[PDB]
């Protein structure tokens, strides 16, 4: 009824989403909103994923895919609990990143979704488009920062946004940083003030 | 001589845990450790327990994945113990994962690709189940269903066939003392013939 809102930020690498989360966190009542990032590096799967992303260890595509997904499931209760307590979660990447990136590497879009099926359903999923100055920002320091791979990931994101069962909001890359900041700031506080009812389930 | 990775498999109520403890008592507690899957001390381990005892539900795909990730959380632990000379007695492993996922309808090939890369066991002891064991599956936990167990056994056999890993089936016709002694022996024998590096399962 007056639960917190579950707001997710999605986007390619270098889309500036991490920066947009900081902004929102700073422009909202401290003791009523938390930040949550995936992969969540404070767990064992989280550290294995950190080892894979930082080149210091390899795993088959399938295994990383499930590690990322299990990583999220470890927090399915944490998320649901916070929301029921009135705490709003600003989530950096969620099941959508998982599906987009897995499918970009070759996995089935639909099989991937069933692995995220049941996770707390976001109320809003803000996608930060990245222009060609941001797309070519991927020098390649982490394992997923190539150029045609980022374009294949972009395609998967599009398929999902075009399904329509999830309330997405795309913020054009063409806004000025100060405008982007105010745009997001207003839609987010709006979601916090009006969010009601129980926490739904994703893709079920 | 590194540690031997010895895995125990079998249907529900087959006496796995019992035999695994029998080994833990008859062998020098120092060079041997017990590892139980699902390892219920982790966050995924507890979600698995809640699923098994019907406290929570998840799609089949999610349960398959939790079990799998649950083993991967310990993939490094395992490999580090083997090389430090410690032998691992493991209650259920990758084989349980594929056998139970497939009985539910998953592709065995796909299931195996998720276990692909874990430390390869040096010996897998399969505890065959008799009528008494089979009948002990009365629905207490979510998979203890006689007819479901039968299809899990089909998956187990399918894997036994592939001449990949080293399997040993222990007859359900042996009595407790001879059974305990037999396993104690193939296990002791296994610990002392281990050579080469730790392999990779279905790589
Ligand atoms: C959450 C998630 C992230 N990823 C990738 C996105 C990034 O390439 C990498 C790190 O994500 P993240 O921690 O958000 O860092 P960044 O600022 O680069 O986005 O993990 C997946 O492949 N699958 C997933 O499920
Ligand atoms: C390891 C594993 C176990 N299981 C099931 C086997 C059992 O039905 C259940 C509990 O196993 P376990 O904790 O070993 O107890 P027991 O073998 O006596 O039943 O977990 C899977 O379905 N997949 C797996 O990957
Ligand atoms: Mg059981």
């Amino acid at each position: 009824m007056s639960r917190g809102a579950l707001i997710v930020f999605e986007g390619l690498d270098k889309s500036g989403k991490t920066t947009q989360c900081m902004n929102i966190m700073e422009s909202i009542p401290a003791n009523t909103i938390k930040y949550l990032n995936f992969p969540q590096r404070s767990t064992v799967t989280g550290k294995m994923i950190d080892d894979y992303l930082t080149r210091k260890k390899t795993y088959n595509d399938h295994i990383v895919n499930l590690l990322f997904c299990a990583n999220r499931w470890e927090f399915a209760s944490f998320i649901q609990e916070q929301l029921e307590q009135g705490i709003t979660l600003i989530v950096d990447r969620y099941a959508f990143s998982g599906v987009a990136y897995a499918a970009a590497k070759g996995a089935s879009m639909t099989l991937s979704k069933s692995y995220e099926s049941g996770l707390p359903k976001p109320d809003l999923v803000i996608f930060l488009e990245s222009g060609s100055k941001e797309i070519n920002r991927n020098v390649g320091e982490e394992i997923y920062e190539d150029v045609t791979f980022q374009q294949k990931v972009l395609q998967e994101y599009k398929k999902m946004i075009e399904e329509g069962d999830i309330h997405w909001q795309i913020i054009s890359s063409e806004f000025e940083e100060d405008v982007k900041k105010e745009l997001i700031k207003n839609i987010v506080i709006e979601a916090i003030h009006t969010v009601t009812g129980p926490v739904g389930q994703l893709w079920m």
